[PDB]
């Protein structure tokens, strides 16, 4: 088994850890990055975007990663396949044990990000990019003044379906149980607009089947009810699946100070913003951000966490 | 006079200001954007940027706020050619006077950044964008195995020398007085690399003349010590002018706090990390950021700034 020293090594290859390296090897600190499984993160999962502030007009997910894989590896980045299954960050340097071999480095940065979860039918997974979604805020202004579902109940999906009213002509909230477990300020803001406005409820209703036609997404199924079966039917443009995600910090427990699975930074507004609870240990993009959630948002904490990165390495 | 209302104003047309503007555009919020005189901010004072992530050749400041003209404007964001002079942030709406008019709002968004100041010296006005520079995170990788050579002080100055001293051949830091006026962590880091290594000290001295050639910077004269007039002579590829900002707050004093003409943000990581000290007062750029200072990481503030208003302005 081989052992490679790095001064920077960077985890994750989605926005947050490809804008780390370039700030990285422009620093001249000649970055490693590990890809993980998932080469070049969350946004391959997606096919158009339109809020990356300078790109107007046919950007995709896949296209935006490929520049930025370009970007990295024209300032020499290393760029490692690999997956990291084991970390060891008290003891120095740190150590981290991967597939392919054991890497140690002087300062780290985690940009393993959040994923989305999705309900696990073949219709739904038939309609992805076309019709079915999982982020609102990315996706909701394509289905301005029309009917939208959104599918969920705790805090996300009560937040979407808030977002989206002020888009959609009408939003329908679907939920397996007869209650939303959210947060106070979010209910109350959710019973204003079913009572006077835009949200239709669905409780007591899980999602059969999305239907749709060859451009995509025109209506959902809907079955039960608190004891019967009466099988409802929605016309439908769009569908937002929001049950939650899964920040990628299992490797991390015990050994980083976590807050509902997400890594704690310290924050700010007086530098060393990115460092999570260990010195010399820095976090970027969703892994420590479940507010925002933005490709834009997490290339900027990427390069927070870069500069961070060679103020430690340097001394200050 | 005009006195018109929107629901969202946003101050400034840098990346920030123009983020925010195609995140509240795309949250259906119909922004109205005043891009202060400098339209387009400080980016169009450079010619190329190559750490803007998934643009890895070609791009310069200029193109880059173009894009993002064209980004804002698609989405229909009401673009004002204006500057304001006056604010009322105690009452509700908020009052903002112009030159072409009054502006009231119910949330606003301040992204009017922190110019560099320069030397004011015609042969360094000369050599802008062609080997005299005011940012060294961005510009510093160009001079890499290089001479170069900072101007400066306070606090930037050491930092941008230090920074510089990893990719650079060697720095050398031009100050009139004989000392520096640094943080203390700064000044022994800087007295190591100076000692040990890379920095070069020429205290007691002022540029007199950037010369150089058709390509650019070549050297740089200097006069006096004290008590003399000595007349050196640096040969040098790169010029770094550190010798502050000047955070456009102004207008704010007595109304929001303050950190040395910086907006404080509420930060964190629980949300609602733009908001200054007024509810629905909101910062975002260089303006609220003494650390970072990037494009990218006003870009990010930008959308964390609109998804903040958004969140507000429905009772959040
Ligand atoms: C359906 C959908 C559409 C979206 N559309 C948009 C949009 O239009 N615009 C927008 O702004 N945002 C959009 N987003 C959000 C955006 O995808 C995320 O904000 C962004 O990808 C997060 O960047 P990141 O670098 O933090 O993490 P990710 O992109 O999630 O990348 C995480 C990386 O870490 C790696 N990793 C994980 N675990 C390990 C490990 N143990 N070892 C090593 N590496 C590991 C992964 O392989 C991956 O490369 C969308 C999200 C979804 C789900
Ligand atoms: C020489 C130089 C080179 C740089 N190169 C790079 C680079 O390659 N890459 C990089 O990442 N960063 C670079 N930067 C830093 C980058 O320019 C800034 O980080 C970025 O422009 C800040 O964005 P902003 O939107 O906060 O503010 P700015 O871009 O500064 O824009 C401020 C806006 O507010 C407006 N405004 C001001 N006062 C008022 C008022 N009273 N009313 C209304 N509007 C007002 C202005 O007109 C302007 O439109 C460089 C900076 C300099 C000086
Ligand atoms: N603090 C905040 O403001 C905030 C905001 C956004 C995100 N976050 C973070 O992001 C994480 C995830 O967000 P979340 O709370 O929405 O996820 P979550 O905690 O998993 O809640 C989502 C719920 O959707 C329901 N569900 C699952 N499958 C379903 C199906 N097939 N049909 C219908 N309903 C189904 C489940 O609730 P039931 O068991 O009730 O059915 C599930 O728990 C949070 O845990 C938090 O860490 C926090
Ligand atoms: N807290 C931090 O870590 C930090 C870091 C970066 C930025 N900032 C913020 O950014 C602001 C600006 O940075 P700064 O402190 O460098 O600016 P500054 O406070 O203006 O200090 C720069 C100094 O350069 C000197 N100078 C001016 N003209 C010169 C010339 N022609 N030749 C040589 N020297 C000259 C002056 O010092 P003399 O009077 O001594 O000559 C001047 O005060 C700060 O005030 C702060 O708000 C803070």
């Amino acid at each position: 088994g081989t052992t490679k020293h790095s001064k920077l090594l960077i985890l994750g290859s989605g926005p947050a850890g490809y804008t780390a390296a370039v700030y990285a090897a422009r620093a001249n600190l000649q970055p490693v990055l590990i890809t993980g499984m998932e080469k070049g993160g969350q946004l391959t999962t997606t096919t158009e975007v339109e809020n990356w502030p300078g790109d107007p007009n046919d950007l995709t997910g896949p296209l935006l990663m490929e520049r930025m894989h370009e970007h990295a590896t024209k300032f020499e980045t290393e760029i490692i396949f690999d997956h990291i299954n084991k970390v060891d960050l008290q003891n120095r340097p740190f150590r981290l044990n991967g597939d392919n071999g054991e890497y140690t480095c002087d300062a780290l940065i985690i940009a393993t990000g959040a994923s989305a979860r999705y309900l696990g039918l073949p219709s739904e997974e038939a309609f992805k990019g076309r019709g079915v979604s999982a982020c609102a805020t990315s996706d909701g202004f394509f289905y301005r003044n029309q009917k939208v579902a959104v599918i969920g109940g705790g805090n996300t999906a009560v937040e979407e379906a808030l977002y989206l009213s002020n888009i959609a002509s009408e939003v329908h909230l679907i939920h397996r149980r007869d209650g939303f477990r959210a947060e106070k300020i979010l209910i109350k803001r959710l019973m204003d607009k079913v009572e006077n406005g835009n949200i239709i409820l669905h409780t007591n209703r899980t999602l059969e089947e999305v239907t749709g036609d060859q451009m995509g997404v025109t209506g959902v199924r809907l079955r039960d009810t608190q004891n019967s079966d009466n099988i409802e039917s929605l016309d439908v443009a769009g569908l937002f699946v929001a049950i939650g995600h899964s920040p990628n910090t299992a490797i991390f427990e015990g050994q980083l100070e976590l807050e509902n699975g997400y890594i704690k930074v310290q924050s700010g507004i007086h530098g060393n913003a990115t460092q999570t609870s260990i010195p010399g240990v820095f976090a970027a993009g969703d892994v420590m951000d479940h507010i925002y959630r933005q490709a834009i948002t997490s290339a900027g904490t990427g390069c927070m966490a870069a500069l961070d990165a060679e103020r430690y390495l340097d001394g200050l």
